[PDB]
């Protein structure tokens, strides 16, 4: 229900970028409602969760090298947790869609100018 | 003891029958606890009803009428946790801020059940008097 494939430049090298997105003390910052649990750790190409909390699903950064830095992929594919159909029947998805990557945008650009 | 207490009454000047009626209306839940899901462990009729909650809260509520005037006294009462929460999540909410907001709600409810009860005549409907 809530599907996202965002991508953001950053002109710094991966081993910097997925060390600023791996700090846990962040994840509660940029995602508060979110439960974080991780399924795959894949070093300086990013990291995989399983998502619980207000919404139930898979995040994951994966990080590739691009022009002087890397290209931040930011994908999220989760559901309204444990929600009736009439909950969801009055949910405005595109507007918590707009929040959700807004958020994901707060973290790409606190990665950004901090490593920058 | 629980993160989200609350005990509040509103007088409604109708019988109890009536009363419990409104309150029991499952349909009117959603409309009174969109982010709730509410299960019922015992329906007491004329005295009121009570849940269990699941959905943003999980705890227990109930609705409890007290014979005043010429109604009855509609207790609403919830305890309740922000559901599934971990420690860090729970010591970065504002719960003063959430009573505040629950508390609304059920006062809400009751308001809506007493003035839907309370209703005067509609005009031009039989009888008239």
């Amino acid at each position: 229900s809530i599907q996202i494939a965002d991508e953001t430049y950053v002109a710094a090298d991966a081993a910097r970028v997925s060390a600023a997105v791996a700090d846990r003390c962040s994840w509660r910052r940029w995602w508060p409602d979110l439960r974080l649990q991780v399924t795959e750790d894949r070093a300086d190409k990013g990291i995989r969760w399983t998502v619980t909390g207000a919404l139930t699903g898979t995040m994951e950064i994966w990080l590739e090298p691009s022009m002087d830095g890397v290209l931040l992929h930011y994908f999220l594919h989760a559901e309204p947790t444990g929600v009736a159909a009439w909950q969801l029947a009055r949910m405005n998805l595109a507007r918590m869609t707009h929040h959700r990557r807004v958020a994901g945008k707060k973290m790409a650009f606190e990665v950004k100018t901090v490593l920058e």
